[PDB]
């Protein structure tokens, strides 16, 4: 599991469950090509987005549908979505946990890069 | 004026100075069209990006070039930038302060939205 | 002046208004002795807590009563307060902005430290 | 495991390893009585602080020795330590994950309260 997304809800103090997450890889013409997606689990986690072989070096965007999340909770969100854009190495894998802490008008994202 | 970007460096406890900030507005159309850009001042603030009249309803993207910031300080950061995307002025003109707090492997962004 | 506390509400995207803030300084002695206190204004800022001369070297504790803030908005928050503890003026007088960004189950605090 | 502490390093994008954490419970005379402590593991986590029976309702302080952490990494920290003070319920357990994201001049703490 080279890429994992964990999303937390700072309002409810809970995993952010059922948050849509899209992953894009930057194509040669600089467009975002869809790569992977899923919804965060009961634990606010999204595993199995990619595999080591598929998760090559490149620029990746993780788009977290924070707006729909806040919408479902009846809370006015500010952001359309939380985007995390990063280069996957050099030098090598490396597992990536993209942690997002969500509030209606604020989010943080943190990369926990291990091995 | 109606849009300000304030950037802090969570490593130094300082304004993040000379941080490039690009603002885009989503067109008809769905493409991001260049709206405004600037750099943060010595206070980490970027003022004067737009005017109440120019800053109409829309979906705006504020792209903060955090990577160049960190790289100019010798740090290979995780993120390419900090991008903040939001609908502005949906229920009337507001002032938006887009705050980013930067760490090499983390940023937060906070919107402070006021009336006018 | 040398110490300012700025509090934001990450749920509303607003200054956190009327937030009680208590500042303590560690005495000789190891006890926290009451240094200053105040409430945040409509800008979420608390100015005038101290003066350069009063704000000497020390370990300071800024206790932000986030609980009362959230509870006055109907929310049972997680934290009792946001407490920021730091050594001030170790290498000379500085200006300290203590920023807190509040969510019912999370806060961040950021120090912006400048010269003078 | 009713109380868990997870600490992340926003500078290195890594678990904050070997971070001293003290847990205090507020005594009747409002003093902080030491309750539990440990050091975050390789995964930036600290488990086994307490048990359901011992982790009664009360006001608890989790003190995270962020300063020594930054000291060991040769980075000037601002804070003496990250303190998290909270009431353990009502109404009941409930597992508490106290997540702290650390930077030299900023930290966030988030409570992930489940069940």
């Amino acid at each position: 599991c080279p890429l994992m997304v964990k999303v937390l809800d700072a309002v409810r103090g809970s995993p952010a469950i059922n948050v849509a997450v899209h992953v894009f890889r930057k194509a040669a013409d600089d467009t975002w090509e869809p790569f992977a997606s899923g919804k965060t689990s009961e634990s606010g986690e999204l595993h199995g987005l990619t595999t080591e072989e598929e998760f090559v070096e490149g620029i990746y965007k993780v788009e977290i549908d924070t707006k729909s999340y806040w919408k479902a909770l009846g809370i006015s969100p500010f952001h359309e979505h939380a985007e995390v854009v990063f280069t996957a190495n050099d030098s090598g894998p490396r597992r990536y946990t993209i942690a997002a802490l969500l509030s209606p008008y604020s989010y943080s994202t943190t990369a926990v890069v291990t091995n």
